[PDB]
């Protein structure tokens, strides 16, 4: 009959903590068969050797499989598990659980929150950071929009993707097959994977025309970007998982989503603009926030508003860790809550040094 | 007639003196009137941060050549306070304080003023205890007088350089038969910072003397100063007090105001400090000379009821994270990450918070 | 009454990699019901916020439970899972699987293994006499499980023990209790140290009248020469594996040990090999694994030469100590896939640590 | 014409500690006017943002200038200052001071320690890791051999070089000038600068023919390497500084140098081979060591002897920090002393995963 999306932001005590989700299931507030996606902030380093992402997915998949009486492998085929590592600064570990119920009710007036999920095929290592990833992601984004019953791309406000990275072993498998990889470096491969995935969002939504996107433009032409893509790389998968979040005229959700784009890492004005776009017009209405979701990164210029910083020179602390701490702190200072989703590395996601920011709010 | 000038100077590296040299070579700064240099240097801001000494050496070398004295004398004449750690978007820079007496008339009100005072040297067993507290309090009174400030409510930022305890000083304490406050050189810094900060609060009436004892030091976190900013040093044995405030008798074109961050994300306190310094709208933000704040990880492991990993993160020291967060918050209010944020905030603001001062053009 | 111990050192590709173990099970080399302990090196940071330890245990427990037709909870009650994080330098992630079976074969002493667990500890008990005394009780139980009655026949006592987090310190405070130290990284040292003194108490290496709360992590002249202790967020009790030789053993393996006097003491590595029957480089192929403790000396030096391990705010000293000692061992035996664990409080002298070798006879 | 070289390995308490050197000057054992080079291990992180290197050089240059009655600027023009950061593991901070003077003395008669020094021109950021750096380094190595009175490249046993790196500001400036740098990554720029400099050595010594070296080979063809090159990058200089160390028939030194090549990071055999090449035939004779100098690195394969390690995957600790800790520990365990010189990053310095190792010893 009618889609109704409920979103639960759940504090976690550890990557493997399923207790808050279990409380909501046990109380009858979540039917686990209606979960379609879980988006986590896990407390690993959010870079290459972050195993909290996999640990969190395994733990949730094992728990839900037992609850649902199905195998873990069926759970991971059915539910998107997108775990973004790195909870630096004051950023609080948590998961955001997306539930799509089928209700009898009519659609609420206007446009209300809608979510769609799509998975791509697995990518050969030589496809990462290249047009094969771009185009396959684009196809999956359009599929997820249809899942969400969003026709108009302007009603898409956040597209969250988990994507792969290159391991030493995967690079070796490509060269054994006579193939070269976009970059011979696992950490840099995260940026190419993130960037190609974000451009696929842009292509699917009509934010960028197809004839402007080529292999040579990926992670080079920062004039090209999506205003809603949020992409995250990890070792624990070989394809891209896509969650489209937007508003549909055919939805019974008591929620909406809105967004803006941070022009740089300290752009609080963009945080307030994203809150306003989600219907939050005053400080007292911030208790309607369900979550804030944003991308953060170090600007290639090595500066913010003409002021130097050491993020790209600091050999002790990787720059995506620093960018996550900063943007989370800025958002937290606006909304009074550090338990918000901030993901680092914003290649072709907002301008160079900035990133999209979305707000899911109660109506 | 007292006049204080303040120059916030971006730096390209710990040893970069070009910005300061430019202002000296143009006549805008006379090196003889420099009383203090407050630096953010881009090392890790923790134990093995050599950028603090590198920056001090580089500045002392340059200023000793320009004043014709030795760098040993320069370090005695000028207070070098180097706070390492430029995490997140925090921009390395130095802030140079110049104090001169000019022949201009009275102040149209109260204007920026600085005073300085020194304590006696502290026997190792005296650090972290009422001896240091009480002596620091006297010194603040002297510096207030030196600044020509007679209302404590006109003190807005009290820089202190305070000593610590070393092994040779540990043995000197048992060579006399008396133990020290703590059997650790790292914690002695936190006990020295806290004691000196409580001495500030005592001197200014921020807390009643009846509440301060050796047992409350670094335990009674409800006791704190709202203006003290302390840093533990290896070279001095006394306390170096620099009072910054507003005096009715000053020719400065600058004022100082302050507030207290109740926690690491308290942007409300940042705006209050700005308003206390005469910046009442986003349009007037260009009048900022610098913002000076303290950051620290809350002992509870939480901010506004939300857990964070600062105290559990074995890869990144928690003081580095606290500095990144507070810098980011202030920068998002003022639009400029080139502000001074230091760590180590015992009895400086509440647990998990810290004082925040703003120096602004009139 | 006759037990035979088999030990498999298995390279891993990630913390959750069970494929090498599954291969040994599917080939019939390991009956999974006979597994009694797994000792891993997992590739997290080996400090407080290392979740690779828990990830590895969870993955092994899930796999074994499915293979055995029992619950994960029953598996973790039956099998010791001790995951030591930190694979710094060239140290190679792997697991060591201990299998023990009853056999009927009929001189001399051969490898014996025993396992015991303690009760869970309250945060305010870590690093204090309650942990020492409960560990000591469990060590004696593990010795009986190993059928070792003479403490001189115990060559390595491997323990996993808890640590403090900020959240657990707050729990303690809310209950009106003070913890032994408020620094979460230093809490690992107190848990390791109290656990190691519990070994020394149980084995008679130190008398009880010499152990008190005030000695724990202060009197470095108190130590066990066989204790090897490892802390992690993933458990709230202590798990013990006693490894030694017994006359009631039909194993084709033996264990020997020595003590490294400092982090570069290759002579001690060669003495541990010789104690395990490996008399020359030409016999190194009989090594099953080498197991060692490493640490920064409290003096900040090695043979009078200063180092920065205790002063380095970017890299904790147990990470550096593990890289160093693994490198030294690897350069002697030609193989970096050996077990090295950092933090050797009351485990060998200040700056050193026990080192054991399991070898084919 | 006889040159006498003396070498003093001096423990340090901090990067700025000159007290050990001053003691030797004040006792008359060192004439400061005869210092030609100082090779240091300084206790910063050895990567991009290591300011202990420049702090040590500034401190040493200021001390020597006041001792010699000349300007700091003139001290740095006359004395090579090569500060290698990173004192990980048990590696002990120290400096090695090379004193060289002409002497009226008789034959050796064997070959004895010889040292030469040369400096290149400053490089533009866009010249680093490219043939401009290779070729200018090669010219300087030839000049330094001549200064050392070595005409037979087989009598060269160690060629120590300090070279530049790229920072974010230098990369961005290059972009504003319309110029592309060899790599857009500050940490990786160190590898390209070390590697080009090392191929400069191989070209100069005839270890590799010029026709095999091109931009495309640099940090790509690991079959190309020098067996005596030791290169070290730093933020604190814009040129390359070269110290050639070998033995000469025209030397009156009481010291000799020998070398070998570590095949991998745990090759203690090569440590013993280098000792033997320096005349140290047993443990009894290790009291004749003046210093041991070695290059260390992570192998591109991510393994040692077929065994995986995480050096290339660890986003928390850069691989050159790990490699230095490992190789210093191996050497210390052979010679019983961790106060030896180990530099990380051995691109075209020994095979992939290994590096040269030299021993300076009393005869
Ligand atoms: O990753 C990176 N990119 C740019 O443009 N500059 C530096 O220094 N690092
Ligand atoms: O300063 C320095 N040290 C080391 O070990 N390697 C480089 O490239 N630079
Ligand atoms: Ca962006
Ligand atoms: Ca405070
Ligand atoms: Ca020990
Ligand atoms: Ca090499
Ligand atoms: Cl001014
Ligand atoms: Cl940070
Ligand atoms: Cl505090």
């Amino acid at each position: 009959h009618m889609q109704k999306v409920e979103v639960f932001r759940i504090p976690t005590a550890s990557p493997d903590d399923i207790s808050g989700l279990a409380t909501l299931i046990d109380s009858g507030k979540i039917n686990p068969a209606e979960i379609v996606a879980i988006l986590g902030k896990t407390e690993g380093n959010g870079c290459v050797n972050d195993f909290t992402r996999g640990f969190a997915t395994q733990s949730l998949a094992m728990y839900l499989a037992e609850k649902l009486g199905i195998s873990r492998e069926e759970v991971v085929k059915k539910v998107a598990f997108i775990m973004s590592g790195g909870t630096e600064g004051v950023m609080t570990p948590h998961i955001t659980v997306f539930v799509r119920k089928d209700v009898a009710a009519p659609a609420a007036p206007g446009k209300r929150l809608a979510v769609g999920v799509a998975f791509t095929r697995d990518f050969l290592p030589e496809e990462l950071g290249r047009m094969e990833q771009v185009n396959e992601v684009a196809r999956a984004v359009k599929e997820a929009m249809k899942d969400a019953q969003i026709d108009d791309p302007r009603d898409v406000h956040f597209v969250q993707i988990k994507c792969p990275l290159l391991t030493a072993e995967r690079i070796e498998d490509a060269k054994r097959r006579g193939k070269d990889v976009v970059v011979n470096d696992t950490y840099k491969s995260m940026a190419y994977s993130r960037g190609a995935s974000a451009l696929g969002v842009a292509l699917a939504l009509g934010e960028i025309s197809a004839d402007k996107i080529s292999n040579e433009a990926i992670c080079h032409d920062w004039n090209l970007y999506s205003s809603v893509a949020s992409t995250s790389a990890g070792v624990e998968l070989l394809n891209d998982e896509i969650i489209v979040v937007g508003n549909s005229t055919n939805s019974a959700s008591d929620l909406v989503i809105g967004h803006s784009v941070m022009k740089d890492a300290i752009d609080a004005d963009a945080v307030r603009a994203a809150l306003k776009d989600a219907g939050i017009r005053s400080d007292d209405e911030m208790d309607r926030i369900v979550n804030v979701l944003a991308k953060a990164e170090a600007a290639s210029s090595g500066t913010v508003r003409g002021r130097r910083n050491t993020m790209l020179d600091d050999s002790d602390i990787n720059h995506t860790r620093s960018a996550r701490a900063v943007v989370n702190a800025v958002i937290a200072s606006v909304v009074g809550d550090p338990m918000v989703y901030v993901s680092g590395g914003a290649e072709h996601q907002g301008p160079d040094g900035g990133g999209p920011i979305a707000v899911i709010a109660r109506v």
